[PDB]
């Protein structure tokens, strides 16, 4: 059980609680702050946190993916990953976004994704987002390599 | 067609192309970047590498001899292999042998930075087809290919 499925359940049992109409806002406003320093989005990550041995850049991962599923309002289709999902939308502009994606540094990259995300018509997998998002700095670039064959594969 | 050959005459339709000079460009500055991680390189490439199963180090290779092959701007002539033109420059250099064998004691890190510092050694075209089909099998058990290639370069 992955890391990123986990969390999506997570995700999905919260979101037929009474409390997803503040945790969304919540999210959706974190949109404008780096992931994990808005405060009000706290209470509804950091429990599932609490679980696991994070590192900063893990913990990032999760808020963003919590605010981009409350962006596509919990519209999570499973199979669909991100690059394909951008792939489809055409169009040769979209390409450039696309490896505009992929050359993201920590700087650019919530900001990029999140630009990204908004963009792509259905939903997409989040727990393959998270997965990925986990994995994405590793120094051989391997993440990135497999949206390129999704994307490209499409 | 073998695999080499088959993209190199990718390469080729890609050269005689309005977007050569930004493909030569992209795939120039790709060499400074481990093969495939560089994003500005992917659009001239992952449409070929699509329409097969490749490994991760298969699709490494495709990559690097792009580059290569960009930077002696397509002077690919069959037959003459980078084994044999290193001999043929080693005349001029006894310096150019040391550098052939440690190009073949490569190794995963340092098989491309060696490969592209013996491509720029050499004059002259060189088979980028049978470079890729080589570069494919380098890491088979056997070593079948640098034997090979210690055959080309000390048979001549």
């Amino acid at each position: 059980m992955s890391p990123g499925e986990r969390f999506l359940d997570w995700l999905k049992r919260l979101q037929g609680q009474k409390a997803w109409t503040a945790a969304r806002a919540a999210f959706r406003r974190s949109l404008a702050f780096p992931p994990g320093a808005y405060p009000r989005a706290m209470p509804y990550v950091e429990p599932f946190l609490a679980k696991g041995d994070w590192r900063q850049e893990e913990r990032e991962a999760h808020y963003l993916v919590a605010a981009l599923y409350a962006l596509k309002d919990g519209d999570h289709q499973v199979g669909r990953t991100l690059a394909r999902a951008l792939w489809e939308k055409a169009s040769a502009s979209v390409e450039k976004r696309f490896l505009a994606l992929l050359e993201a540094d920590r700087d650019q990259i919530a900001f990029r994704l999140r630009q990204a995300v908004a963009l792509v018509e259905g939903g997409i997998d989040f727990a393959r987002l998270l997965d990925d998002l986990l994995r994405w700095f590793s120094p051989e670039r391997h993440v990135q390599a497999r949206w390129a064959r999704e994307y490209y594969g499409a």
